[PDB]
């Protein structure tokens, strides 16, 4: 039951990464790579956890994905709207919970429930 879930993710780009382009350098993210990126996403989902920034903080400067402007949340969805690793992860979690770094097709991701 209730196939409508809510959720907020990051998106981080690196060198190669399908698009070289993240929100976070603006022009391109080619000189980072999946390392580099990494070990950004992994300081991001660190701090968001640990209580050094809330995931909209985070998001709006350094998620390459749309939600910058939203806050790294997005609004309801139905149950396998996403992408499979990403919802994948957004299953393994409840509200309030962030899952571990989750790659994609064209970079990284964390993602929390909100919904």
């Amino acid at each position: 039951m209730s196939e409508k879930l809510r959720a907020a993710h990051l998106l981080v780009k690196f060198s190669g990464s399908r698009n070289p382009v993240s929100r976070r350098t603006g022009d391109s993210t080619a000189d980072v790579t999946y390392e580099d990126a990494i070990k950004e996403l992994q300081k991001w989902s660190q701090r968001i956890a640990s209580g050094e920034v809330s995931f909209e903080e985070a998001a709006s400067q350094r998620s390459d994905c749309g939600s910058y402007a939203s806050g790294g949340d997005l609004g309801f969805f139905s149950s396998g709207e996403m992408m499979k690793p990403f919802e994948d992860a957004v299953r393994a979690l409840k509200i309030g919970d962030i899952s571990p770094i989750v790659q994609t097709d064209s970079g990284l991701h964390i993602i929390k429930r909100l919904a």
